[PDB]
C-alpha cells in the first residue's frame, strides 16, 4: 500500500550510502507521521576521492539529479496520492534544487534549464529542506539564514524557482561553501541549529 506520506533524502559528499546529514530532519519527519517512509536518493555524493566512486563534483552532481528526478517522478506514479518530502544536505541539496527549480548548474556542466520532475510530482513535493546547498544566493524568498552573500554554485541574480512556496534552504554567512565564509564547522552543523525550524515548516505544509 502507498503511504500517505513519502520522503526522499540526499546526502552530502563522501558520505557513505544512505541518508547522511539529512538524516536529523528525514528522521524528524518519519517520527512526526507514524506510517510514513523514506528513501534515500541513490547517487555518487562523490567529489573525485576514491572511496566514493572517483567521480567528479560535476559528475557526482549530474547523476544525481537525474537520479532524484528519476525516484520521484517513478514513485509519484506509482503512489499519485502520495505527499512528498524532499530533504538534501549540501551537494544533496544541491542536486534537488536543479531537480525540482530547474535552472541548470552551469558550474558543473549541466545544461538543461527545465524543471526535472514531472508535473504530477511537482504538485505532491509539498515541502523541500535544503541545507548548505551551494546554490545559494542571498535574496531568494525560501532562503534562511545569515549569509548574505552566495555559494560557489549560487543561482543568478533574479532568479526564481517555480515552486518557491514549498522550500526552505538554509545557510549561513561564515559557511565557505554555500556562502563566503571561512568557517568549515558551520556546514556541519544545520541539522542541530535549523532541525526544528525544518520540522515546523514541513509540519504546516503537510498537515
Amino acid at each position: 500500500s502507498c503511504p500517505a506520506i513519502h520522503v526522499f533524502g540526499a546526502r552530502e559528499t563522501t558520505a557513505s550510502p544512505g541518508y547522511g546529514s539529512s538524516s536529523t530532519v528525514v528522521n524528524g519527519v518519519l517520527s512526526a507521521y507514524p506510517g510514513s517512509t523514506a528513501e534515500a536518493i541513490n547517487y555518487p555524493a562523490c567529489g573525485g576521492q576514491s572511496s566514493c566512486g572517483g567521480a567528479s563534483y560535476s559528475s557526482s552532481v549530474a547523476q544525481g539529479i537525474a537520479a532524484v528526478a528519476s525516484a520521484v517522478n517513478s514513485f509519484n506514479s506509482q503512489c499519485p496520492s502520495t505527499k512528498i518530502v524532499l530533504v538534501g544536505y549540501s551537494q544533496g541539496g544541491e542536486i534537488m534544487d536543479v531537480a525540482l527549480c530547474g535552472g541548470g548548474d552551469p558550474n558543473q556542466g549541466y545544461t538543461n534549464t527545465a524543471v526535472q520532475l514531472s508535473s504530477s510530482a511537482v504538485n505532491m513535493v509539498k515541502a523541500a529542506i535544503f541545507m548548505g546547498d551551494p546554490m545559494f544566493r542571498a535574496g531568494l524568498s525560501y532562503e534562511v539564514g545569515t549569509c548574505a552573500a552566495g555559494g560557489f554554485d549560487q543561482r543568478p541574480a533574479g532568479f526564481s524557482c517555480p515552486s518557491a512556496a514549498k522550500i526552505k534552504s538554509y545557510c549561513d554567512a561564515s559557511d565557505p561553501y554555500c556562502c563566503n565564509g571561512s568557517n568549515a564547522a558551520t556546514h556541519q552543523g544545520y541539522g542541530s541549529e535549523y532541525g526544528s525550524q525544518a520540522l515546523a515548516f514541513v509540519k504546516s505544509k503537510l498537515g
